[PDB]
């Protein structure tokens, strides 16, 4: 499966991708404004991720730091990147079908719009001006609009028993962006497409 990753922002990023336990791909790379970056996912993938990371700065053997996504200080990342960070979620190849979303559950740093580039299935967007509405007791001096889970650490925002409701937080996110999940128990808002479909990645897709 190809991603094509594409920063449309102002502001060069620091694309990453990751399953959790292994890179995608080269699992990072920088783009600068209007820079594409196309990678291979395997088929199959589970519970892969793609986020920008803002404001890094890294040697020249790929060791630094991130204001937003830092994942362990790499330029080639391992594993999921430090809150906030939207995140482009998806599944391949589960029993004939991908399914997508964008998710706030992390927070929000940089807008997103994540669309297939085959037939059979919409893309899902999260574009608003999250960072500059962000709630006082959300806003990350480091840059971007945390979570609540990780600014409170409840059972409530993080769902730890399994039952939680929405929360002012997470209304606050939805609100925003109504296609992207806002805490662990949204009402889905996933996008079920053709197995082993292609997709591009833009970030900040709208003016
Ligand atoms: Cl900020």
């Amino acid at each position: 499966a190809t991603f094509e990753i594409v920063n449309r922002c102002s502001y060069t990023v620091w694309a990453a991708a990751s399953k959790g336990d292994a890179a995608l791909d080269a699992g990072g790379r920088q783009l600068n404004s209007g820079e594409s970056w196309t990678i291979n996912v395997e088929p199959g993938t589970n519970g892969g991720k793609i986020w920008a990371r803002t404001d890094c700065y890294f040697d020249d053997s790929g060791s630094g730091i991130c204001k937003t996504g830092d994942c362990g200080g790499l330029l080639r990342c391992k594993r999921f990147g430090r809150p906030p960070t939207t995140l482009a979620e998806f599944s391949l190849n589960q029993y004939g079908k991908d399914y997508i979303d964008i998710s706030n559950i992390k927070g929000f740093n940089v807008p997103m719009n994540f669309s297939p580039t085959t037939r059979g299935c919409r893309g899902v967007r999260c574009a608003a001006d999250i960072v500059g509405q962000c709630p006082a007791k959300l806003k990350a001096p480091g840059g971007g609009c945390n979570d609540a889970c990780t600014v409170f650490q409840t059972s409530e925002y993080c769902c730890t028993t399994g039952k939680c409701g929405p929360t002012e937080y997470s209304r606050f996110f939805k609100r925003l962006c109504p296609d992207a999940f806002s805490y662990v128990l949204d009402k889905p808002t996933t996008v079920t497409c053709p197995g082993s479909s292609n997709y591009r990645v833009t970030f900040c897709p709208t003016a």
